[PDB]
């Protein structure tokens, strides 16, 4: 289902990043954060669903995710939140690493490797990349 | 036009400052509260954006954060030409931010509440977010 994501704090540099999955496609959306808190969960996850149809946000039972901030915010877009992407983690986490050393500071890194993952030419030809999945995906549902 | 092609621009309320970005195929938008007017934070909402959407090419005014050296690396790194509608679309958002306020005590919420009610809500039948999808997708199979 095209609505359907998951959200997951991750850690690198002793910095929190939060990381969204579209289940469907594999396209992800992260961002460090200054600290894993429910404010900056439930800001996050507003931006996401203003941006994309979110309908399902599947987490873990962290106290960020599980905060009435996010509750909040859910509650406000409409979503319905699963309590309950390791490898999305791995990904993304190995893609920051080979990009690391073009910032100074790992915020701009992270989105370096967002635009890496997302846009990344897979098997070889054009159109397979996760940010053609997404689009191509969500647009099939409509 | 071209589907790659979008609009940025600041604008301003309650003495902070708003970065706005249009697609301009789509009427679709995405906008936040940034810290201060410069390149840094410019060049980090662009990162981001580029991330997301295959953004090929950016038209914004002459304002110093757009010129900067860092905006324009970030157009280099993501392959973005920069060129030096989104008036109204400023008037749109700032409608909508006062609509929305009752659950939003920060502007930043505000906005972003707003966003996702200008994509998903407004259909003057779909609405922004089906069409940049349906616009980009027929670009991506044909
Ligand atoms: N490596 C880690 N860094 C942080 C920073 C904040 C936090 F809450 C947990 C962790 S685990």
């Amino acid at each position: 289902s095209p609505g359907i994501w998951q959200l997951d704090c991750t850690h690198l540099e002793g910095k929190v990043i939060l990381v969204a999955v579209h289940v469907a496609s594999g396209y992800i959306e992260a961002e460090v954060i200054p600290a894993e808190t429910g404010q900056e969960t439930a800001y996050f996850l507003l931006k996401l669903a203003g941006r994309w149809p979110v309908k399902t946000v599947h987490t873990d039972n962290g106290s960020n995710f599980t905060s009435t901030t996010v509750k909040a915010a859910c509650w406000w877009a409409g979503i319905k939140q699963e309590f309950g992407i390791e490898s999305m983690n791995k990904e993304l986490k190995k893609i920051i690493g080979q990009v690391r050393d073009q910032a100074e500071h790992l915020k701009t890194a992270v989105q370096m490797a967002v635009f890496i993952h997302n846009h990344k030419r897979k098997g070889g030809i054009g159109g397979y990349s996760a940010g053609e999945r997404i689009v191509d995906i969500i647009a099939t549902d409509i």
